[PDB]
Parts: structure tokens; C-alpha cells; sequence
């Protein structure tokens, strides 16, 4: 997928955990949030679309979808021990990355 | 150890944890994929040999590596909470995504 | 920050880490570490600023971040499960790999 739409997925997925009532669902939306993490290390976002793929600014762009997801693994491991709360709390530090990103690449 | 060789230790390690019965041989089993899909995404795969470093194919290679490795992790959890027959599972579609990888690129 | 400042925050926990009480130290400073190496990953050693960006030595230096960080998440699964003298343990073998790695690069 586009850059644009993994970043859809993102954000969509961020209110899924929001509102979620589970560990499964938590878990759930945050596998659909790292696939659409991995998916858009593969693509270039609008501000880079004059920057080579190996350029130093495509290298930070896919560092901070690395970053992304290591911080969905924090709250995908709170959500295998079944807390719940814990992981949504987590949740929160995602939205702030994604905005950021989505700010700066946009 | 080169590409070929890495697959070739993916590929030794999915049928040891298909015969495996206790969680701590699956989890050592995974912990050597993972070691070995570590090596091979800093490798250059024969098919794209021909291809500049700084290519967005050889970019592709890297992120499904960190594909690879992800679903690796979510085998590994299972193995941690004890769940062998799941982690054994889990390790069956590995065997589609790692051979997958190996045709891809041979 | 540039590699060695990172290189040195690796350590700085590292010692921390050798030297603590609770799993909450243990905790705060194995997410500093990761910080730390997914930082480095954007950064380039001194003797590597001529090569480029993607050239397999670079590559090369990305994945042994890459190295560190999965060594870093077993450490930190282990620190958030209770298991503290298992997470130090983890970290005296992460010691081994950051030195290796500093050596390899300075
Ligand atoms: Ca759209
Ligand atoms: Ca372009
Ligand atoms: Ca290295
Ligand atoms: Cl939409
Ligand atoms: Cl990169
Ligand atoms: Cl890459
Ligand atoms: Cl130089
Ligand atoms: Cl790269
Ligand atoms: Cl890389
Ligand atoms: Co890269
Ligand atoms: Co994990
Ligand atoms: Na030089």
C-alpha cells in the first residue's frame, strides 16, 4: 500500500485500541498496525519523493517506522500478559509518533 | 555464511522445531532463525546481485527481512508461554514464508 | 546524537543495569539502550563517511543495530515478566555485542 493509506491504517487502528474491550482485540489491531508499519518502510512519503531511496532522509524515515514498531511491540507484550489497560496507556505514546510522522513526511 | 547458507539454517531449524516436543527446544530452534535472518539481511541475495546497492529492490530484501523476523517473534511468544503445539503452528507458515523468500531471491 | 555518543549511552546503561535493584531500573534503562541503538542507526562511524549510505559495510553497521535491539527485547521482556537477575544476565552477553560492534567500526 501507499504511504498515505498504511498511514490511514495507523491511525484507524489507534482508535480500534482506544475503544477496545480485550486483550484479542488490542492484539488484533496492533498486528494490523505493525503490518501497515513494515508496509510503509517500503515507501516513500511526499516530502521525500525528491530524495533518493537510500538518501540519508530515507534512512531516517524507515529508522522511525523501526522506531514505530518497536514501540507497538511494548504494547503488544502488555497485551499478552493480558493488561489490558496497560497496553491501551502504551497505545497513547503511538498516536504521538504516528502525528509526528505524519507531520513531517506529509 | 552467506545468504544461501542462512536460508539453508532457517530451513534446518523449521523441521527441528516440527519434531520438537518441549517449549525450550522450540524457543532455541527460533533463536536460531533468528540469528540467521539477521546475517541474511545484511547479505545480497544471487538474483539481485547485478542491482545497485542503493536500489529499491535490495530495500524490499531488508524490510522482508524485518517481515520475516516479526513473525519469528510471534512464534517465539508462543514458545515462551508454553504453548508448543501453537509455537509448532506458527513455525508450519514459516516454512511458506521462508522458502518463499528463498525462491524470490535465488 | 552521533554513533559513539550512542555507543557510550549503550554503556552507561549497561552499568546500570549491572548495578541494580529492582526491575523498574532494569526496565528504564534497557528502553534508553533501545533508543539508543535505533539512534545509532541513523548515524555513521567516523572511518565510514566516504562509503555510501547503502553500501553493504553500512548495511552492515545498520544490522548489527538491528543485533542489539532483538538482544535488547529479550532483556526487556524478561525485565517486564520479574525476571531481573535473567535480564542482567541478558545484558552481561549484551555487553559482548556492543563492544564487538564498537571494535569493528572505531
Ligand atoms: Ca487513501
Ligand atoms: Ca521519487
Ligand atoms: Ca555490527
Ligand atoms: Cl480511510
Ligand atoms: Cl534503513
Ligand atoms: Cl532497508
Ligand atoms: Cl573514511
Ligand atoms: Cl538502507
Ligand atoms: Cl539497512
Ligand atoms: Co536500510
Ligand atoms: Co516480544
Ligand atoms: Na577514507
Amino acid at each position: 500500500a501507499d504511504w498515505e493509506d498504511n498511514m490511514e491504517t495507523l491511525n484507524d487502528n489507534l482508535k480500534v485500541i482506544e475503544k477496545a474491550d480485550n486483550a484479542a482485540q488490542v492484539k488484533d489491531a496492533l498486528t494490523k498496525m505493525r503490518a501497515a508499519a513494515l508496509d510503509a518502510k517500503k515507501a516513500t512519503p511526499p516530502k521525500l519523493e525528491d530524495k533518493s531511496p537510500a538518501s540519508p532522509e530515507m534512512i531516517d524515515f524507515r529508522v522511525g517506522f523501526d522506531i514505530l514498531l518497536w514501540q507497538i511491540h511494548d504494547a503488544l507484550c502488555l497485551a499478552n500478559e493480558g493488561k489490558v489497560k496497560e497496553a491501551q496507556a502504551a497505545a497513547e505514546q503511538l498516536k504521538t509518533t504516528v502525528n509526528a510522522h505524519w507531520q513531517k513526511y506529509r
